[PDB]
């Protein structure tokens, strides 16, 4: 078509790409790991890699259960992947009942098997296994369901996923079998780092095939979101990935659709949507991001003996995620025959029921001045979210929408909470106009005090898990300051919300070690903004004396040591 607004570099993409509003408004999507690995249903979806590692538990399990590596390899699961009870409409009904707004089936995982109608990859679900275009059928059901269709690609790791099959007698050593990839060594680098060391993680043919892979996905299914696994960020792969990004963003312009890319590291927060695997953020992040996590604690694909999270665990993390500008991409793992388990069906249905009542606080919302208050901050970071926090009613998460304030208690109480973030020191002319709990017909009795807004819970729980107060208020509110260390100084970050219908001007003052920095800020009516300040010539960050002022009212001082 010739559309070439986007060139294959980060400056070009940053000049013209904007994370779309639909992703910020959507908040919630369903991930679905399903493939050949679902047949053995043992360990996890990494079965293909570990079965060829002689001595590994999965290897020893496979030899006894299915046979030696030379007689029964991973490819030999494919005839057993018949998917006799797969029905795209049934999957979409479950996703829709969860309240999710977009769906991300796995188009191809690490194992080499394309779950779509591929041209270059003969190991695909149209010619083999299910003998149907799983991705295509899901795309169709998604459109009828009225949701947005995405998909994930994990093919970058296929270059090295089968490396151990070269080090022991196996069918992987037959290099004419393209399913098993380039058989390279795993790239070096611990965790979410672009460093690859002595093993690049890809080669010329795998990069060429990656582009063939993404191009046909783009061209055939026009997904509104493409999610990529961690290795696309390794340094030797980045030129190839930027080629993909420009082609996707250019194609999207032709579609009159705005699209989303997910990576876990290696690319700027502003040119794609940052994603954290099995973990969330501890702070409000400037740019929209995504937690992708599984209902199963052990695995993404179905495996016998999976320990599924509770709805309370997931919904508490969900609210925490949304309060910090994040989306939740929640994974289910259906049985090999195409059946979503009843436990994971129940988890999604419970979330959907909660969202039916409390969705006004979630859909279309944005972070407030501060995401959370209370004693229990919760988990944060890569591979931390299997731990469940024991929240109280005092653990509160905030969102905002249409100038309304939503304060979500992560547990119940027969008494009252006090919203400390509305304490008088953070406020200027804050007047509470109304308080209600979503889904409750009981008039909420509340009282503004110097320590914050005291709110008494109603008699009856509208829902379990989490409970939402909708607050209409005027006035200006500032967050407590966040201090970050830099060279010879410190960075101060607050957020200010003007809930008034009139424009407001606001003065913030940071006094650090005698150095006084001030900024006057014009905040339009019914708006909020970041305010970053810097105190320089600070000789010791650990020994700082700090005072912060909101229009000459003391908001914070670090009166206590270290
Ligand atoms: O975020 C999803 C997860 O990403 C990677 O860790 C994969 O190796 C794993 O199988 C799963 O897909
Ligand atoms: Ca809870």
């Amino acid at each position: 078509k010739g559309t070439d607004v986007f060139k294959a570099d980060s400056a070009s993409i940053a000049q013209n790409y904007t994370i779309p509003e639909w992703f910020k408004d959507a908040k919630f999507g369903i991930f679905i790991h399903w493939g050949v690995y679902s047949v053995p249903a043992y360990g996890s979806e990494w079965y293909s890699r570990w079965m060829y590692k002689e001595g590994h538990p999965i290897n020893k399990y496979h030899v006894q259960t299915y046979g030696p590596l030379t007689k029964f390899g991973y490819k030999d699961f494919i005839p057993m992947f018949k998917a006799e009870n797969f029905n795209a409409d049934e999957w979409l009904a479950v996703v829709k009942s969860s309240g999710a707004q977009y769906i991300v089936p796995v188009a191809e995982h690490h194992d080499g098997f394309a779950m779509y109608s591929s041209t270059f990859n003969k190991w695909n679900a149209v010619d083999m296994g299910p003998k149907r275009d799983i991705i295509g059928e899901l795309k169709e059901a998604t459109k009828k369901a009225g949701l947005r269709f995405g998909l994930s690609s994990h093919r970058c790791e296929n270059a090295w996923f089968y490396e151990y099959g070269m080090e022991t007698p196996s069918d992987v050593q037959d290099t004419t079998i393209t399913l098993y990839g380039e058989r390279l060594h795993e790239p070096e680098g611990q965790g979410m780092t672009p460093y690859c060391g002595k093993y690049e993680g890809s080669n010329e043919r795998s990069r060429r095939q990656f582009l063939m892979h993404t191009y046909e996905l783009i061209d055939k299914y026009q997904p509104e979101l493409i999610w990529f696994d961690w290795t696309v960020g390794k340094y030797p792969f980045q030129p190839t990935f930027y080629k993909f990004m420009a082609y996707y963003y250019n194609s999207a312009l032709d579609w009159n659709k705005e699209v989303v890319v997910n990576t876990k590291f290696g690319y700027g927060d502003n040119i794609q949507v940052f994603d954290i695997e099995r973990g969330k953020s501890d702070r409000i992040r400037e740019y929209p991001w995504q937690t992708d996590t599984s209902v199963g604690k052990k695995s993404w694909s179905y495996c016998v003996g999976e320990e599924n999270k509770s709805p309370d665990h997931i919904i508490d993390d969900f609210v925490d995620i949304v309060s910090k500008n994040g989306n939740l991409l929640l994974n289910i793992g259906p049985k090999a025959d195409g059946t979503i388990t009843d436990e994971q069906k129940n988890v999604l249905a419970e979330i959907g029921k909660w969202l039916k009542t409390n969705g006004e606080a979630i859909y279309g919302s944005r972070p407030w001045v501060i995401a959370s208050e209370g004693h229990n901050a919760g988990t944060a970071g890569y591979m931390t979210d299997n731990t469940k926090t024991e929240y109280t009613a005092d653990d509160i998460r905030f969102t905002t929408c249409d100038n309304n304030l939503y304060a979500v208690s992560l547990a119940w109480t027969d008494g009252s909470v006090t919203i400390k973030s509305l304490a008088t020191k953070y406020c200027r002319n804050v007047e509470i106009e109304s308080v209600e709990m979503l889904g409750s017909s009981e008039k909420i009795d509340y009282k503004m005090t110097d320590e914050g807004l005291v709110v008494n819970f109603p008699k009856n729980k509208p829902t379990e898990y989490a409970h939402v107060f909708k607050i209409k208020l005027k006035g200006v509110v500032v967050s407590k300051p966040l201090y970050d260390k830099v060279d010879n100084g410190c960075l101060i970050t607050v957020r200010v919300a003007n809930h008034n219908a009139e424009d407001a001007n606001v003065t913030l003052k940071s006094v650090v070690d005698g150095n006084e920095v001030s900024t006057q800020v014009a905040v339009k009516a019914k708006s909020e903004q970041w305010v970053k300040m810097q105190n320089k010539d600070v000789k010791s960050f650990d020994d700082m004396s700090c005072k912060f002022y909101f229009n000459d009212n003391l908001t914070y001082e670090n009166e206590f040591k270290k």
